[PDB]
């Protein structure tokens, strides 16, 4: 497996997965502040111009190489090569891949926002700011709420709709959250925090 | 099938799919501007308060209804049930999926950021409408350049990517996107537009 990375929460996600697994890659680290990412290439693989996308050299089918782009579909692609991480229960599957697809077009994309407008001073777009602070608030609700009622989101077994939303929520600071406002949430990152793979991707 | 639904983009999703295979569903309207969405019979169901959400009570294995809300998921959900508008050959499998992923996790997130302020004048908010009309130009070009190379999005064939795309690429003008820029998008919008389910769901 060819991983193209940076360390951000959404290549983050793919070094926990492979970390987890003990499944060998390689990376090929994208300087996105160099513009690395629009070079022909990387589009070639990646034509969203984003990290991560990997390059999967030896396919279940034998045959020639499957790129993919987009967290989410790594994810999914990974867990179901190496049948980890997600359930093959439909039940238990459905309820996992519902959170991921929450992350991919909910979590990250308004945390993601707000993190962009706290690169402003607050008095220049105080609509923007208060838009996505507000919604990243509802957001850790929504999540809280889940993490009050299962140990994992969605389940009771670490998955990769958890792996797909811990990258993201471990930089609440960073998004101007009070943890402490979403208790079940803290003692969910503190679990999380304590994997050796997470601490082996964070390294 | 239960389909909670209201007429906007990510509802026009689900009945896209729902009337291209047949699949019976009863629709039980959600009042978004009235709020039914916070109702905690509805938050049961969709915990992100949300629409599209569905309940289905058949489900493969017998048992109690599955519930699922987030469109992404509940497209892969239908397809996988129904085995229609998802290949299940990895390699094109994999392609349609990534850009599912792509447009509920960048398409969707991003043109929706580009409605709501365009409910605003923009001298109002010169940073959020800049940011967002450069990055609706953005997916729209990322977009026309994959079909280009392919006459539905990542495939040879109509498919679950491209019925997640459709009902929000329709809404361009609502956007401020020059449609002329993006020819090939325009012509894949016009062949859409003459199936039979479409005209059907948009009835
Ligand atoms: N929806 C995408 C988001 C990926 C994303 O936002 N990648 C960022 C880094 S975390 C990136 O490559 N930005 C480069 C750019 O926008 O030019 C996913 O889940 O993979
Ligand atoms: N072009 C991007 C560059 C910054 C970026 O890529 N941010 C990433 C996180 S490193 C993001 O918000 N991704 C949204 C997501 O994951 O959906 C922007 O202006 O926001
Ligand atoms: C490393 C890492 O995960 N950084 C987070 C903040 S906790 C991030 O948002 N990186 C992307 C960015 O700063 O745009
Ligand atoms: N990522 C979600 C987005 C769903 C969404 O944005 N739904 C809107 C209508 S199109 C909604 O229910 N808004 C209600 C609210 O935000 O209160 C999906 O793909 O299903
Ligand atoms: N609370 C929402 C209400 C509007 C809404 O739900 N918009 C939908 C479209 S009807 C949206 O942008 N969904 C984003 C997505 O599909 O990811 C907001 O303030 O934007
Ligand atoms: C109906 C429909 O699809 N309306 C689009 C505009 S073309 C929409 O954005 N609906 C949600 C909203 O106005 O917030
Ligand atoms: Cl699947």
């Amino acid at each position: 497996i060819d991983l193209y990375y940076a360390p951000t929460p959404n290549g983050y996600k793919i070094t926990l997965f492979l970390e987890e697994v003990g499944l060998p890659y390689t990376i090929h680290p994208i300087d996105i502040s160099a513009g690395d990412q629009f070079k022909p290439e990387f589009l070639a693989i990646a034509p969203n111009n984003k990290i991560p996308a990997i390059v999967d050299h030896q396919p279940d089918g034998g045959g020639e190489a499957i790129s993919i782009f987009e967290s989410g579909a790594i994810l999914l692609y990974l867990a179901n090569k190496t049948g980890r991480f997600l359930s093959k229960d439909t039940r238990e599957r459905t309820e996992q891949l519902q959170w991921l697809f929450w992350q991919v077009a909910g979590f990250g994309p308004m945390l993601g926002q707000n993190h962009h407008f706290n690169r402003y001073a607050p008095e220049v777009v105080p609509y923007a700011i208060k838009r996505y602070t507000e919604e990243s608030q509802r957001l850790y609700k929504v999540l809280n709420t889940q993490l009050e009622k299962t140990p994992y989101l969605g389940g009771n077994e670490y998955s990769i709709a958890d792996i797909a939303v811990y990258p993201w929520a471990k930089c609440y600071e960073h998004q101007k959250i009070n943890l402490e406002d979403y208790p079940a949430v803290k003692k969910w990152l503190e679990k999380i925090q304590q994997r050796p793979a997470t601490q082996a991707a964070y390294n």
